[PDB]
């Protein structure tokens, strides 16, 4: 309703605003004249006048006057509504009031993503598929190609690509422009919100850089703006900071008319409009997206890793990034932010210090975000992975959820930083799961947990490390007179490591027993993913890995087959050197025998003789929909 | 919901512990005897073992409902037989040991169970912490939770309290650590102590969880049952949505060889009490009045109001930093709640110096608390900050009232009310407040247009407005009458003005004008975001004058007034006398009489005042924000 209160004078004629749609009351300063007893309201053309006027001669009491203008007017005071006091016994009437009026539209708008759900208050941001509000990116992707930092550094634009991430505002405004000669129109945002977003109003033509006025900013939190294009401003909103522990996401906007008709007097509030943006959220890419780049880091006596990484990136048919050497898969993970206009992918690099081949991936339409630990004396993002899509707790997880290598209470140190935390929890898209990971020497989740795609069920199946897989299909090998097949029977006469046979394994009672509590220690992470995830026991896939003791705590016996470079169908699995048995590796083969019915492709690859990371296609789900 | 897996093995017997109540699933590590087979299961009793025998991919679930007595005083055995012969194929067996492990905290349910949530409305449920800022020691000088102990048995009075109930055999927790822990962002923002000897030792309470220790293992001194009391140390802020989390986890310990790991874990979660203005519709238990010299009538009548009412009066001294009205503006008083204590808390302005709010019982004392703001940059008058009656507006309740907080206008160069004031009012989240347009007033301060009185009628409050609009028509009816000629001022010892000089003055009437829809701009603001009608509100005359281009009262301001229940202190306006009194003292007699409300007007002119008050018989935790 908004409505609003205009006094009239009995020995002045009153001048005001009022805004298209919005009620205006009429009032009296000081007393009717003496003996009213009725009155009549009239208006010129254009002023709808209600009572709480067709029927002229009205009762007089406690009763309201109500003016409405629908069309902004062309001239000032160009209508008057004239209100008569009349009394019964005399039939000259008693007094005129006047009440000129100029009559604008002001409003300021952004695309609100509405094709689900309209005229709804502009003032907020709701999420859902019923949900609306203008979405604005972080610019820190660096598109200019003579620039050093990103490009939200400065207070200019310097590459028109640049505009391609930012969101725009359009602020309307019909009236007699003599108007804002002295009412002024104000763009302002609150101070947090200015060290959180910029915006540029054009001046000029399009193709100019400098047209492009830095207006709202780091300490500008107003702006009078000047109508230099006629009935329509632009403005570019450039968003500085992810949601973090502090910051919900949201940032808003508004114009304010002032009237400063009177010199001698103080300024005035006419009309407020709000818009509202929501920062997108940084998002994490499980393995089950298709992959669209490969990155390796080719160093000296890996050159077969590399090799069989884009063997298998050409058979995904992907792109394939050989990087010089920081860690291509712990010191860096790779996301992406979404808006209606324009999707990022934005690496997250872990906290460090230096620019190191991570800011030098940061290049035109490829963001950067990262954080800065509090005590400053780190983390490996091998402790960070997400899940795919899931149902659980009577939610929904359309995102997958985050899960993060936890510590356990009472543990001396903390394996992730609490700033990464508090920014995974921010992001708010993707709710965080805490894993049970200190039983590991390393303590990183892919080393007993991983996902691969498959048709049947859900869209994937939960990869996740057994001892008691591997028990038993040692023992099933065994009772087949397969006990003398030996484990690591890779290079001989020319690599000098020790082989062991199924027997030896299968009478060591020490490494039988830890490999019993290593698997306890998986079935407490099974159980709590089952829950979190809402997966059933037909999800879960068990792959045979074995563990030894390393300062009193869980190694990979042989090579890790959890941890898996998923490539669509394409799989390249680490080489498991296990039991040769008839010409092929037992472990191999019962990978296979897993995996291949869902319709992967399984390509055994030698890590033992790395690092690998993958880009990916965002979620066809919009986050914006997802109800929290 | 919380179920868990224990492999049996066929070569060495298993044991485990299980918690009361909670599923434990039985898998087998390695392979099943060669050969077809079949399973029995039984179990020893207070073991309840169900089944999801054939053999296939079913699962067994074993559940004990009763704490053990001894170490594995119960036992599951499997036994694979085979079709083909009589004798059983292998056993397997698992020992087990039930415990109950509890960590609990007065849920506050009397209307409505997740222990691990907070839930508001009369249907919800959760723990509740106050902040121990009330300084109970009569001989420590500052507030009570600066420290990590206990000085006084008092103090323990505004202390929550957390249970953990433990029923098990001794011997396990010789090998199974029971760790009380909570994260370091909570562990800066409450304090645990674990109680270890007689309640009558203040030392027996150890700092057990604070600044820097965020996890501790319990010794179980006291059997089955320990105690500890939590202590909050920070209100609801900006970055700080007021919840605290402890919870308590059984680490299996028993192998040197191998690590640690987790068995059970339960939570607990407390809500910080939020802090609570309290608006003038409220019983008043307290006055206060600051007695300088040459002001004693002012102090006089005040003391007189409070006597016709029923509440005490203080009269505070003044240190050296010095506001002229500092009783009003540089403090506020509301309270906090929790369903075992009540304190009222005093919310000091931020600024430089400990100044009769920090030092004096009256304000800072045993079961009064304290609270306060540093500012980031180079301010702050409580005279911007009121706060409403309970209201009903956009379809929400507000049943403890919605905070009003005079704001900026777009583009001036100054704030009134620094961003930590703003962000700690918002985060309190029970009051939501309103942002008001006062930049029109010289000083801007709420209470110089806004104000509120008890009423029978209706919502049982009446809202008064300064209103120009409102003199404007007494002095002209007054004219009208032949009493023109009568002056202001008249009643001064100390440059009178007729009725007809004033409505004279065409700069003065337009002037108020203007002021009268700077008034009627906060009065449609205040009946939208307050759900007002026209016959809540009451105009109260009152005409303004121009000071720096900015308004000012012209004669005392009306609407500033005390209200203790029924009995109203009203600034004496010095109008036109007619007949022997004061005509504007007559209007607002006339307006405020018939509510059943007493006018005392008090010479001010010739200050400070401030009101603790009782809070609100709604209980804030029943509110949904
Ligand atoms: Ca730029
Ligand atoms: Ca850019
Ligand atoms: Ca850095
Ligand atoms: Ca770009
Ligand atoms: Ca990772
Ligand atoms: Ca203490
Ligand atoms: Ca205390
Ligand atoms: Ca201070
Ligand atoms: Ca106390
Ligand atoms: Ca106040
Ligand atoms: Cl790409
Ligand atoms: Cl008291």
């Amino acid at each position: 309703s908004l409505q609003r209160i205009v006094r009239v004078s009995l020995e002045h004629p009153t001048s005001a605003v009022c805004v298209a749609g919005v009620e205006t009351l009429v009032d009296i300063y000081g007393s009717v004249p003496e003996g009213t007893e009725m009155f009549e309201v009239y208006g010129t053309p254009g002023v709808d006048i209600y009572i709480s006027d067709t029927r002229r001669w009205r009762f007089d009491a406690t009763l309201e006057i109500i003016v409405v203008m629908n069309s902004p007017s062309n001239d000032l005071n160009d209508s008057h509504v004239q209100i008569s006091y009349h009394s019964s016994h005399e039939p000259l009437p008693l007094a005129y009031a006047v009440l000129y009026l100029t009559c604008v539209d002001i409003s300021l708008d952004c695309d609100l993503n509405c094709e689900g759900r309209n005229f709804v208050d502009k003032r907020q941001w709701v999420w859902g598929p019923s949900g609306y509000g203008g979405i604005l990116l972080v610019n820190c992707d660096r598109d200019d190609p003579s620039c050093d930092v990103q490009d939200n550094c400065d207070q200019h634009v310097h590459c028109l690509q640049d505009l391609e991430d930012m969101s725009v505002m359009v602020l309307r405004t019909q009236g007699p422009a003599a108007l804002f000669d002295d009412h002024k129109l104000v763009l302002h945002t609150s101070s947090y919100d200015a060290k959180r977003a910029q915006v540029f109003h054009i001046c000029g033509p399009e193709d100019v850089c400098e047209a492009y006025r830095h207006v709202l900013g780091q300490d500008k939190v107003s702006y009078e703006v000047p109508r230099l294009h006629g009935d329509e401003e632009r403005f570019f909103v450039e968003g500085l900071s992810f949601p973090d522990a502090g910051f919900t996401g949201l940032i808003s906007f508004h114009v304010t008319l002032l009237d400063d008709s009177n010199e001698d007097f103080s300024a005035s509030p006419i009309f407020t409009d709000t818009v509202v943006f929501r920062v997108a959220p940084w998002i994490m890419t499980p393995s089950t997206l298709p992959p669209l780049e490969v990155y390796v880091c080719r160093v000296r006596n890996n050159t077969c890793f590399v090799d069989a990484v884009a063997e298998l990136a050409r058979k995904a048919g992907c792109k394939l990034t050989i990087c010089p050497q920081r860690w291509i898969q712990d010191e860096m993970e790779l996301g992406y932010v979404q808006a209606p206009h324009k999707t990022l992918p934005v690496v997250f690099d872990s906290p460090r210090n230096g620019e190191l081949q991570d800011f030098p991936i940061l290049g035109p339409d490829f963001g950067y975000v990262t954080r800065e630990p509090r005590d400053r004396s780190l983390d490996s993002f091998g402790n960070l992975e997400v899940s795919p899509p899931v149902v659980a707790n009577g939610k929904e997880y359309p995102l997958g959820r985050i899960l993060i290598g936890g510590n356990l209470p009472g543990s001396s140190g903390r394996r992730v930083t609490q700033v990464v935390r508090d920014f995974l929890h921010a992001q708010k898209v993707q709710p965080p799961v805490e894993l049970f990971v200190d039983w590991l020497a390393v303590g990183h989740v892919d080393e007993f947990l991983s996902f691969v795609p498959a048709p049947d069920g859900k869209g994937f199946r939960m990869l996740l490390a057994s001892p008691g897989a591997c028990f038993k299909l040692f023992q099933e090998k065994q009772k087949c007179g397969h006990g003398r097949a030996l484990l690591f029977q890779g290079v001989v006469d020319d690599e000098q490591v020790k082989t062991i046979s199924i027997n030896q394994v299968l009478s060591n009672k020490d490494l039988i027993n830890y490999n019993k509590f290593v698997q306890s220690c998986i079935d407490w992470n099974r159980e709590v993913l089952k829950r979190e995830l809402g997966l059933a026991e037909c999800d879960i896939i068990d792959i045979p890995q074995l563990f030894k003791t390393e300062r009193k705590k869980a190694t990979a016996f042989f090579p890790d087959l959890v941890n898996m470079l998923v490539l669509g169908k394409h799989l390249g699995i680490p080489k498991p050197f296990g039991p040769i048995i008839n010409g092929c590796c037992c472990l191999e083969e019962k990978v296979r025998s897993l995996l291949e019915p869902l319709g992967l492709h399984c390509t055994f690859i030698d890590d033992f003789t790395c690092g690998t990371n993958v880009c990916r296609k965002p979620f066809s789900f919009k986050w914006w929909n997802m109800v929290p």
